[PDB]
């Protein structure tokens, strides 16, 4: 199956399943079951940044969610992607409704990465920018219910013409070009992200969340991935 | 037709094509027919780096080449691309042999394109930056014979084990990431790229050249486009 | 005396000087009496953008400015500022108010120099970019009234408690680290800028301008270089 | 007394001052008894490459350092640099000679600072790289012995014309703008560096070693910092 390292900003507590009892953030790795997880004070309406970092040397995956004017969560990982993930992956993000829904608005999104070596001079560097996104992503790989709106907005789980979020929505976005995101023969290898969203809900608990994701090459919407599950994971093993 | 816009390095002269009767470097826009040459004083064996930039203000697309000690030719030409390019392209280098050959190796590659607006936050913004290839590069859309050597080099025209070139090949090599050149409500829309080249002929006279060129998304080697075409035309029109 | 080389951004027309007689955007080169202009249609209260860039390929210097859904204008100058300008110097922003005034607010500023050679190694680079500005910028240069507020915005010129601007006021911003912006050995040179703006006035025709410019590392404010010379120029020639 | 925070390229072991004895790379917090070492496989005649990083989200500092073929050393230290230096600082790279001497040459040097907030627009940002110096460097501060060769290689530590180092000689060179290290408002704030050096020596043993440092901004030369103290303390505390 594909093989997901992911930052889930998960909006809806599924116990059940390894949820802690409240919004929160976390770090996925091969699994819907955060190997580590931080309470994120959910402010729903308001426009919020997630910032995303990765540096071979130190192996330490984290991130932060803030909003303007508010305290900012933080959680982190140590962990060598070398060993979870392949050669070339391929990023994106996602998202999902299930009995409850939510906007998953992505205002933008901004993504790095090195292989470094032998000089100031990195064998490979990729970078892409979105400060709005194109009424056709030509350089997006839309998966599911995912669609750039008319406000060149990217909206990955259905909403209708009057801006309400439906149930039961999965939606991805993937970008274009598959990035090398390590080599046997690199010294360091580094990859930053940031991404802005909205999620504004009618519900009184908003379901299920937005995710960003490194994934292999060939990553697509996994069979009864909806829900709880982000669009990433079959199971929740 | 593929509507192609294209800096040549031309080391062999087709003066009744259009060709001035020296090695030159070259601007064409939709033709092989160069709307602007300078002569370029190539040196076989040497490496050699090439800088191309444009400004949708300034409106004018330039080129240099250079060697170490040695003085640089440069080479412009007046234009608005919004009028030439389709708002999404592909960017990409090419090579050829005919009766003659030489070799076309690329052995680095960057590239850099900002879509602005309102602000220091480009709306887009795309960079790649190759400073050895990957035996798989699994971003770059190979076509021909176009292939990346145990060395990490680029080669778009066929050699031989030993090294030697080998005639009538032709060669392509674009990124995999579709670029948005242009857009409607874009304020200022720039790019650079640059590439360092190797040339190396056993011939009295060295055949064809290399291109770094623009072209639309679903572009593709024309048929009877070797030799002095350069694969990029069909025909010399 | 200084060496300026400017983008004014003249909202105050001095038709004894040689302005055009309205407000506009202009090219200098060495003198107050810009090289080439083109009118600019001001809107006060609305916040501006103005990208600069220059490259010694295509000794074209060119500058844009643009509102949110208002068309932008555009401006260009051929020149080799090679000739023009010493291998150091120093940026900066420059505003003035003399009969009348009007609010010279810098919201933002961004600027990129490279000096690149035989390589895709731009023998040097350097940049620095602003979306914000310090209580007490130990980074910048603050010349004459100049002053950053408490919503981290830069004055150029005296505003008082009230946020009414003050007439007759001069003030300039440099950047603290010298710019190398060309070298003898160098085969390419670029550099670009953005900035933000906001010019808010009481009295009906505004005065006198805002411009960026570079100029000689000790540049300094000239004696009677106020109002309509913008803290650039001692005399009108 | 000056806030230094430093990584080291220690060539020679002063095990009776916190050395292991063995060539080694550390960190240094306040002190040159590093709060963390590991073995370093120094290779005289070899151009070296060193590579830094630091996120305040991840809190971890690191370095590697490599050599073409050879394998590299890295050495990480937990750290929230936002407790030990202060908002603004000067980076800077140093090297000494005591009764041993090597040649202390740095080939190139960039460094990237950014720091965020709620977006894909770091509220500042700065980076500078050299990939050849200027043989007057006006953006780099010289303290001590430090000079820019013909060659245009930075020599923190005297050499003489034949090119033989020179015994007890202190340099520094600290990039002339100061760099906002970290504020009270930021969400990130991090920060990369790279240089390459290159170190000979004539001695069965060479000392002392180079090192890549971030100080207060007016920090200098202590007195009595020779040798083993390697430029930025005063004493061994
Ligand atoms: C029937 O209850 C079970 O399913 C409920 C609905 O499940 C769907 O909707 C949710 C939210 O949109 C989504 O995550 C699922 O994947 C489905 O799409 C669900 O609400 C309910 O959860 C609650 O109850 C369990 C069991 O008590 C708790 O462990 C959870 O934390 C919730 O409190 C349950 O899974
Ligand atoms: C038969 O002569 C014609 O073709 C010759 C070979 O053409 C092939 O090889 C060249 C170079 O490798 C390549 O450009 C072509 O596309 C073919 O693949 C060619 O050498 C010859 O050109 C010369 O003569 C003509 C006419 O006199 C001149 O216009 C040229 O400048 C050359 O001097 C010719 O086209
Ligand atoms: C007395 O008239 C002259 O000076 C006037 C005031 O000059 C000061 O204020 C202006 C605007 O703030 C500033 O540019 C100057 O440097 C001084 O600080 C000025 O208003 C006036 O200009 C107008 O009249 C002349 C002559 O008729 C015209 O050529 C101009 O275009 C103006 O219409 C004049 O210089
Ligand atoms: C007199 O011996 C002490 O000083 C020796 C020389 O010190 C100077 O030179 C070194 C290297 O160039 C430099 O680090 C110092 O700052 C001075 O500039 C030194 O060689 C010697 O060190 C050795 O012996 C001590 C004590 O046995 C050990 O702790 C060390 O690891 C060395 O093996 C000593 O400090
Ligand atoms: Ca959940
Ligand atoms: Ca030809
Ligand atoms: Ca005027
Ligand atoms: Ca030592
Ligand atoms: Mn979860
Ligand atoms: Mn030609
Ligand atoms: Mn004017
Ligand atoms: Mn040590």
């Amino acid at each position: 199956a594909d093989t997901i390292v992911a930052v889930e900003l998960n909006s809806y507590p599924n116990t059940d399943i390894g949820d802690p009892n409240y919004p929160h953030i976390g770090i996925d790795i091969k699994s819907i079951r955060s190997k580590s997880t931080a309470r994120w004070n959910m402010q729903t309406g308001k426009v919020g940044t997630v910032h995303i970092s990765y540096n071979s040397v130190a192996k330490r995956l984290s991130a932060v969610v803030s909003y303007s004017g508010s305290s900012s969560t933080t959680v982190s990982y140590d962990v060598d992607l070398n060993n979870v993930l392949p050669e070339w992956v391929r990023v994106g993000l996602s998202a999902t409704t299930g009995l409850y829904k939510e906007t998953n608005t992505i205002l933008s999104w901004s993504f790095t990465s090195k292989l470094k070596t032998n000089s100031i001079a990195d064998a490979n560097s990729l970078h892409f920018s979105f400060h709005q996104f194109s009424q056709n992503p030509k350089d997006l790989i839309l998966q599911g219910d995912a669609f750039t709106d008319s406000d060149g907005n990217l909206e990955l789980t259905k909403v209708s013409s009057s801006g309400d979020p439906q149930g039961n929505s999965v939606g991805r976005a993937l970008f274009y070009a598959p990035v090398h995101i390590w080599e046997k023969s690199a010294v360091v290898a580094s990859f930053d992200a940031t991404f802005t969203f909205l999620i504004k809900s009618p519900d009184r608990e908003p379901a299920d969340g937005i995710t960003f994701f490194i994934a292999n090459t060939d990553t697509s919407i996994p069979s009864g991935s909806g829900g709880r599950l982000l669009g990433l994971f079959p199971d929740a093993n």
